[PDB]
């Protein structure tokens, strides 16, 4: 299983990627979704979660073609507005920024697909 | 589809059973998650949600007969131990008490079970 990291932030970025290694998940950082977006046509991801408010659009693309990948979308206002929007295009899972913890996201990662990478 | 709700309180039943109504669920409001354990087995349901701490016992049991319906586990204490060890459990998602909103409980909801079809 691989999964994608997309933040500008380098703390942010760096953190997750390093939490999800724990699990043994590739985590790759990034910066905007592009970079992802991109890249997954070269490369085989499972898990692709970006913290961007252009998410949108990119979750709501992205399941028209790998409908399987798990999308995750995180913003720094984690509002119902942007929840139910966010659902609505595309994104399977919100969360929010910062977000409760590491182990938590991962957790919800490994438990969102649950089809792919296990410890 | 069934939707079946876990709480003792009054305002997060009504509120969750309206929210849930304005799209086509059937919304009902328990008490402990034991209700709607031994109701579950009388009636066939498909969106199952306990806001109480021995959700995850409970979801995680329910997983191993009712591996398809949706266990949502919700606490008044949203933290990372308690959604990895839910998660961990057999709870689906996790839900912060009070929660982000209404509209955002419901879309997830159906965001998690689009695959239940039969519009």
């Amino acid at each position: 299983m691989r999964v994608l990291l997309i933040e500008k932030n380098s703390v942010l970025g760096g953190e997750i990627e390093k939490g999800l290694n724990v699990k043994g998940f590739m985590a790759d950082v990034t910066e905007s979704l592009e970079d992802g977006e991109y890249l997954m046509d070269i490369r085989n991801y499972d898990l692709v979660m970006v913290s961007d408010k252009n998410a949108l659009s990119f979750v709501s693309r992205i399941k028209e073609k790998h409908s399987s990948i798990v999308v995750l979308v995180s913003s720094d206002n984690p509002t119902s507005e942007e929840e139910v929007h966010a659902f609505e295009q595309g994104a399977d899972d919100y969360i929010a920024k910062p977000y409760r913890s590491i182990k938590a996201l991962v957790a919800r990662i490994e438990a969102r697909l649950r089809f792919w990478g296990s410890n």
